[PDB]
Parts: C-alpha cells; structure tokens; sequence
C-alpha cells in the first residue's frame, strides 16, 4: 500500500488492524476514530512501538552486463506510538496521540549499477492529533480531530552504470572516431557509479483534520465511519547534484547538475486522505469478531516535483498512483481476567499501476497474517504483544534502460504498555 503505515498500536497489530475504529479496549484507537473517545470512562494511556523488519529484494541485469541484484533494500523501521484519551463530562471527551501514517525507506549501495533510480529514499512522518467527541445519545457519537504532521525526507540518487552505457554508445557510433566524440566518451567513463546525481532533503510541518462517526446497537456491537483528510507538506529544503553544470539544457533525462553547489528547493508532497468503515461484534463473553474496509485516495499522489527559487524543475518523477483499498478481518478471545488473545488477516492492493512501478518504492499487493496477546496486570495496567507477517507477490519493474524483478515480505513485532487512571 505505497508508503502508508497502519502500525499505530501493538494490539491493533495482533488483529491485523481489522475493524480498528470500532474497538476501544485500549486508548490506541482514538487516533483511528475520534468518536471512540465517548467510549472511555476515565483518563486512559497507551505507549509502545512496532518494529518492522522487511526483506525486499531486487533482481535483474543491466544492459551493461552488470547485475541489478540488490538484497534487503528496505532497512528495519521502529514506529513508536503514544496515546491519551479522557472524558470531560457525560457527553464530551478529548484525546491526543503521536502516531505515523506515512513512512518509507529504501537503500542501495551507492555503487549499484542501477543507481540513478535507486539510491536512498527516506520519508519519516509524525502525526500529532488532538480530538474531541460528542455523545449524542446511547447510540450515536461524533469525533472531530486536528493533525499537525511533521515530516523529514531525503532523496539521493547516483550515476550507476550510465557513464559506461553512454561511453559504449558513443564509441559504437561514428562519433567514436572524432576528437569531440572521444572527449565525451572520456567524460562519460569518468562519471563514477557513486557520483551523486541528485540530493534532496528537508523537513516541514503540514496540517489536516479527521472525523468519525460511531453507532452502537448495544454494548457489544458497533459500527464506524471515519475520514482522514489529505495533508500537503510544502517542503523547502536543499537540492544538489555533483554533476558538472555543463550537463544541463540538452534535455537529457537527468536531474539538474549543480557541480555540488546547494540550491534552495521546493517540493510538495501529498499524503492521501483515507476513508474507513469498521464493525465490531462481541458474539460471546469470550469471543469477538472485527473487520474493516478502508479506502485511500492515492491518486492524490501523482509525482515528486522539485523546484528552484526561480521555478525551474531540478528533479521530477512521475508517480501516477491510483486509489486503493485495504480489507481486514480478525478475532479476539477474551480468555480470562488476565489473558486476551487475537489474530487477523488483511489484504491491501497496490496503488501503483504496473507501468509506474519503480525500485525506490517497490510495491505490490500484500497480505498480513498476525497474532497477538495481552496480559492484564490489574484492571489498570496491561502489556500488548503483537506479531504480524506480510507477504507480497513478485512484480516486474521497468525504469529507463533497466528491467527489474521485485519481491517483498516482512515480520512485524510490537509491544505496548497501557495504563488506566482513577475514575472520575
Ligand atoms: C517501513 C518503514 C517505515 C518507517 C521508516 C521510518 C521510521 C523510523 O524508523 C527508523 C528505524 O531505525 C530504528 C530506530 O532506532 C532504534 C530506536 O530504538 C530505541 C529505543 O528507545
Ligand atoms: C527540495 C525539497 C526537499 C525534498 C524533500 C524530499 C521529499 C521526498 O519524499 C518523497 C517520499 O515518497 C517516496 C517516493 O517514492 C519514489
Ligand atoms: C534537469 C531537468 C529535470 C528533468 C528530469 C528530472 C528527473 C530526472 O531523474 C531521472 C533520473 O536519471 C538520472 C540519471 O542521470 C544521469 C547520470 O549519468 C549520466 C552520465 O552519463
Ligand atoms: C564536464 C563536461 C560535461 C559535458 C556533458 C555534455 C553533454 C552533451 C550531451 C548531448
């Protein structure tokens, strides 16, 4: 699912985030649906983190003869979460949380033959949320939330074997016999595969809002609709390329060379909005069933475009994402006053059309299998441990002169501590 994260709590991880937004056994879920606030009787707190260990691989051969093989190109990630919820009165409450809905990390050796389209790609995101909720009656609740998103990003690309390729082209050509042609071949051969062809970095705050509706049949069965708005991050940061000025203005398909000098740069990143419907059903004093369909408007993310203080394009990449859905189903076994158990599955289709796949964000349809458990120390305190495994199909990728194959899987492990305070 592109660069979206769902890892906002360890219990959620055990459910495979199914019907999140209709469950309120810990404070974690208010981030997902502000209306769940009305479900809380006293100040409740939750803090933990999810460890994501991807194993994503690339295979292929460049036209140069060099291998396009790259193993383990998605570094492990630690995603923290922190949550708080508290009543105001019989019909009002509020919450705050620190989560992450968007994140991405890909890394190739700066010597990689295909380095002009896989160097380093890093996006980390933090969502500061502040919600309030109104209890209309025993059935209807409403939530309204505001989000301050802090985002830190970095892009780096290298000349892989392009220097070699270009030199070959010249030398095979009639210009191979010319002084002019030879000098260019020399220059091309001279571009090391670790020559930095593009650098971007910046951090910026962005802002958005979210809303949610909660409907309860009884104390054991509810349903929810939630909306999370788009958030536009307007980066202003640094752009650089180690290539000589002399490369620019011939219309070659490359980022603007700056001879290593840094230029101020502007790029707008769109974090897509998301809708979600959720259902929770406590079938039995020990058994619950939960499920959700979520819809993310990835079409809101069309490209990476970077711009000088003069309006010139310094670096551009077409993304052309399409809207995508995530669906999930899970169960919870409330064994005894101490132990709770859970498992779930989810599926998410890639928002990246095959013809726009790229190796920096090698995405495919995914499945999650998860299981988790909660131990309750004492009605006031509990720890949540969750495990999830994700599997993705292998997919074909075409960028520039290169053809790749990609496969990805991952293990997720997470722990959360929960505390509940003195009632009213
Ligand atoms: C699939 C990637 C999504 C997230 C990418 C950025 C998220 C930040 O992860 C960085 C991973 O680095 C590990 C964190 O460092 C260890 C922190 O643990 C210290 C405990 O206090
Ligand atoms: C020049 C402004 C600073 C640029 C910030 C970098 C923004 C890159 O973030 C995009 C993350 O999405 C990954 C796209 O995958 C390809
Ligand atoms: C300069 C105008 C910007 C238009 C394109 C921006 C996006 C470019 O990214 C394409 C990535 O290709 C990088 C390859 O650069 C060439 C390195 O080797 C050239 C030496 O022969
Ligand atoms: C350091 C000199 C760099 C010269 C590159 C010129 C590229 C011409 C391509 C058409």
């Amino acid at each position: 699912a592109g660069f979206q994260l769902n890892e906002f709590s360890s219990s959620g991880l055990g459910r495979a985030y199914s019907g999140e937004g209709a469950i309120a056994d810990d404070a974690g879920n208010v981030s997902r649906n502000p209306a769940l606030i009305t479900m809380f009787d006293r100040p409740t707190f939750s803090a933990g983190a999810v460890y994501i260990d991807p194993d994503v691989n690339i295979s292929g051969t460049s036209p140069s003869g060099r291998s396009l093989k790259a193993d383990n190109i998605a570094p492990t990630a630690w995603v923290p979460n922190m949550h708080f919820v508290a009543p105001i009165n019989d019909q009002f409450g509020w919450g705050a949380s620190i989560t992450s809905n968007y994140g991405l990390a890909t890394e190739f050796n700066d010597t990689y033959a295909g380095g002009s389209v896989g160097g380093t790609t890093d996006l980390e995101t933090m969502n500061l949320n502040l919600s309030g909720a109104y209890r209309l009656n025993n059935a209807w609740s409403f939530g309204l939330g505001f989000n301050a998103v802090y985002a830190r990003a970095k892009i780096e690309r290298f000349a892989g074997d392009l220097g070699q390729l270009v030199a070959g082209q010249i030398m095979q050509s009639p210009a191979g016999q010319t002084q002019q042609g030879q000098a260019l071949a020399a220059t091309a051969n001279g571009i090391d595969s670790n020559t930095k062809i593009a650098h971007l970095n910046g951090n910026q705050w962005g802002f958005g809002w979210n809303a949610g509706i909660l409907y309860e049949l009884d104390k054991n069965n509810r349903y929810a609709l939630t909306y999370r708005s788009e958030v536009k991050i307007d980066f202003k940061g640094n752009y650089s390329s180690d290539l000589n000025r002399a490369f620019n203005n011939y219309g070659l398909p490359i980022p603007t060379a700056t001879g290593g000098a840094t230029q101020s740069g502007y790029l707008t990143l769109n974090l897509p909005e998301m809708w979600e419907v959720s259902g929770y059903n406590r079938v039995d004093p020990q058994w619950a069933i939960h499920y959700s369909l979520a819809y993310t408007s990835w079409s809101q993310f069309q490209q990476l475009k970077a711009t000088s203080t003069s309006g010139d394009t310094l670096f551009q990449k077409h993304e052309g994402f399409k809207d995508a859905y995530r669906i999930a189903l899970g169960t919870t076994y409330y064994y005894d006053d101490n132990w709770t158990f859970r498992t779930g599955i989810a599926f998410a289709d890639s928002p990246v059309p095959a013809q726009n796949r790229s190796i920096s964000i090698p995405d495919q349809d995914r499945f999650w299998l998860s299981a988790g458990t909660t131990y309750a120390f004492n009605k006031d305190a509990s720890v949540d441990v969750g495990v999830s495994y994700m599997h993705g199909q292998s997919v074909k990728i075409n960028e520039g002169p290169y053809q790749f194959e990609s496969e990805g899987k991952a293990w997720l492990f997470g722990t959360n501590f929960n505390y509940a305070f003195h009632h009213h």
